[PDB]
């Protein structure tokens, strides 16, 4: 029926797997997924067996999760171990350098020493330590193994090639890749030190605790710290090499059976987890330590579906592993600010970007994606560097670790001005329609810039939420067009653009303008910025649908139930909305700034004609890359943080709506517990 083929790495893992199977069989229903144990010689073979459908699941160290996610294997993390305790869970652990008390040497005296590692490519045992020594390893750092093999005078590096790099197997002939050889893994590394083969062991902070129950034995060991002092093994908080992410169970990217896997594992932990006691324990075993799952784990968390490997790992870890395999050293270097790569939605923004590229002489580079969230993801993982975003998306970007760099200012051409307090957010209706008002929306037809945008969603939806106290907005309005919503909800029923309901330009009713047109053609209410009516009436917008429209044909909804002319936003708006802002990663914020400020000098408001020369803030269509009413990109004057830039009030408002999010990227960015 439903089977999970679990991949066990060699014999001891095979025996634990069998006990696991049989035990589960007792507690699950005759359908409940059943385990099948497939035995392979190494984690690598397991990765391959899963790609090829021979198996479905294997728990791996984060460094190997990175390996498993590459082509052509393409696997992804779907369940994660957590540590610490049930009530205060952590999805990271510490890499430490473990030594014997009294051997005296510090972190900077490893050259020549003998080393014990958990395995090639693993976080604590290889990635972190080797990554700190890299730059000062023997100049020909390729291949890495040969260099590491000359720096230490003998090692145990499970999984490495002993044929070509025999020194890496001096302390463990064969470099066997499984718990069948005694010096493998967290346990083996520890043993390699304890038996005196090696002088140092690269493990995690629990290792010594899980192998030596009494403080008095543990008193024989110390940790090496980054400042070249030693500290007792209890003080790992102040004397670790790095924090690294959790070990995770990986599965195929498509047809991986993640649901089964999660079902099994969730039940497994309900029955055989750390609290329970029994003949079978999931985090323990008489056949060894860290079999199938780490003994130090306290349970699992379902990994958010949007999260792939890079995202699961995060940017610093991934870059660290990247560098290492890429022999890139950041020795006393200078100037990564060659060109800024911009992320563009859909076709049009791409075209505009290309144009901006050519003309800059490649100072601006273009990457593209089909959604705002995908663009933010690209930037998170350095596939791109920068994009401009509405406040609502700036929130998501911030929860995902990006920072605001420069704000779009709409009120003045003096680019040295501080960022404005924000634009006005209004609700607009047709004068034709006599009955609609603020207190009347239930039932009507609505138009929104996009889900998650400030004027189109966050402001109006949150203010309505505080009224209806539930989240089925698609049941409050009868019908709508709120791009980025579920293809088959009511809220997509008014959309039109080729790509129906997409959160981009391929949806006609997308954006400030799109939502206005939506109002003109099918809706009863549009949620947009205050300047929208003016920008699209009076022949200022020459499209057929708007050329003859008149400002006088529309009104605004005031919170108090009344209606007013559009010229009255100031006294008849929903709220203020922080200006759109440019985002990047901390690493590249400065670069990004400077190149934007400079490019603005030749391509900003100043350009007298935009059909002759290139204009950043001018768009062939509407609002490509920047808002067309953008005047200046102004420095943030200390509001270099998304909480700081958006401001309390806005944060407080978006938070109140947290429970209705449907953002896959936001759940992803909020999974890790640090
Ligand atoms: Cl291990
Ligand atoms: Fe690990
Ligand atoms: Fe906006």
């Amino acid at each position: 029926e439903k089977t999970v083929r679990w991949c066990a790495v060699n014999d001891h893992e095979a025996s634990k797997c069998a006990n696991f199977r049989d035990s589960m069989k007792k507690v699950l229903p005759e359908d409940g997924p059943r385990i099948i144990c497939v035995k392979k010689a190494s984690y690598l073979d397991c990765i391959k067996a899963i790609a090829a459908h021979e198996a479905d699941a294997v728990t791996l160290d984060a460094g190997l999760v990175h390996e498993a996610g590459l082509t052509p294997n393409n696997l992804k993390p779907v369940v994660a171990e957590f540590y610490g305790s049930k009530e205060n869970p952590k999805t990271f652990y510490y890499a430490v350098a473990l030594v014997k008390k009294g051997s005296n040497f510090q972190l900077n005296e490893l050259q020549g020493k003998k080393s014990c590692h958990t395995g090639l490519g693993r976080s604590a045992g290889w990635n972190i330590p080797i990554g700190l020594l890299l730059c000062d390893l023997p100049e020909p750092r390729k291949p890495l193994e040969k260099a590491v093999a000359s720096f230490f005078s003998g090692s145990c590096v499970p999984c490495a090639d002993g044929a070509d790099f025999p020194q890496l197997c001096q302390l463990c002939p064969g470099c066997g890749c499984s718990s069948v050889q005694p010096y493998f893994g967290y346990s083996g590394a520890f043993k390699c030190l304890k038996d005196g083969l090696g002088d140092v062991a690269f493990v995690k902070q629990e290792t010594i605790f899980e192998n030596l129950p009494s403080k008095d034995e543990r008193d024989q060991y110390e940790l090496l710290c980054l400042d070249n002092t030693r500290k007792p093994v209890d003080e790992y908080e102040q004397c670790h090499l790095a924090r690294v992410p959790s070990h995770a169970v990986v599965a195929r990217s498509v047809d991986g059976k993640e649901d089964l896997i999660w079902e099994l594992l969730n039940q497994a932990q309900e029955h055989f987890g750390k609290d329970k006691s029994g003949d079978f324990q999931l985090f323990s075993s008489p056949h060894g330590k860290n079999l199938l799952f780490k003994d130090s784990a306290y349970g699992f968390f379902k990994v958010p579906p949007r999260m792939d490997a890079n995202l699961y790992l995060g940017y610093e870890y991934v870059t660290a592993v990247r560098n290492l395999r890429e022999g890139i050293c950041p020795d006393p270097l200078q100037d990564e600010c060659k060109a800024v790569k911009w992320c563009a939605l859909g076709h049009h923004e791409r075209l505009k970007c290309d144009e901006w590229s050519v003309t800059s002489g490649g100072l601006i580079e273009c990457e593209s994606a089909e959604t705002p969230e995908d663009c933010i993801a690209k930037i998170m993982n350095g596939e791109a560097d920068a994009m401009s975003l509405d406040g609502g998306y700036v929130y998501i970007a911030g929860q995902c670790g990006l920072v605001p760099v420069l704000a779009e200012n709409y009120e003045s051409t003096d680019c040295k001005k501080a960022p404005e307090e924000g634009y006005l957010s209004v609700a607009v209706v047709k004068k034709s329609n006599p009955d609609i008002n603020w207190n009347n929306l239930e039932g009507k037809k609505s138009c929104h810039t996009a889900v998650d945008r400030t004027a189109g969603w966050n402001i109006p939806m949150g203010l309505l939420y505080n009224r209806i106290n539930h989240c089925r907005f698609d049941e409050f309005f009868r019908q709508g067009c709120a791009p980025g919503s579920q293809k088959n909800s009511s809220l997509c029923e008014l959309c039109v653009g080729p790509s129906v309901c997409a959160p981009n330009n391929r949806e006609g009713y997308y954006g400030y303008t799109g939502a206005f047109r939506c109002l003109v053609e099918k809706g009863d209410v549009a949620f947009v910025k205050s300047q929208t009516v003016l920008q699209n009436t009076g022949g200022r917008n020459s499209e057929p649908w708007a050329k003859d429209l008149k400002e006088e044909d529309f009104e605004l909804l005031c919170l108090d139930g009344t209606r007013k002319p559009v010229s009255e936003a100031h006294n008849c708006h929903l709220a203020k909305a922080p200006n759109h802002a440019v985002v990047s990663r901390k690493d590249k914020a400065a670069c990004v700034k400077q190149k934007l400020l400079d490019l603005q000098v030749e391509f900003g408001n100043t350009v007298a004609d935009c059909s002759s020369k290139f204009c950043m803030f001018h768009s062939k269509t509407k609002d490509l890359l920047f808002r067309d009413d953008t005047k200046c990109l102004v420095d943030l004057r200390g509001k270099n943080t998304y909480e700081k830039y958006l401001g309390a009030d806005y944060i407080k408002a978006v938070s109140n709506l947290r429970k209705c999010s449907t953002s896959r990227l936001l759940e992803a960015c909020t999974f890790h517990k640090h």
